[PDB]
């Protein structure tokens, strides 16, 4: 897929399955539900 598409929704998480409409959304959902220091963090 090209730029140029009707209705908005382009981005989905990449270490899970999910989907967001804005792009900030996302982001927060990457940081909250994948913290940057989780896997490695034992807690
Ligand atoms: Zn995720």
């Amino acid at each position: 897929g090209s730029s140029g598409s009707s209705g908005n929704g382009a981005f989905f998480c990449n270490e899970c399955d999910c989907r967001f409409s804005e792009e900030a959304s996302l982001k927060r959902h990457t940081l909250q539900t994948h913290s940057d220091k989780s896997g490695p963090s034992s807690g």
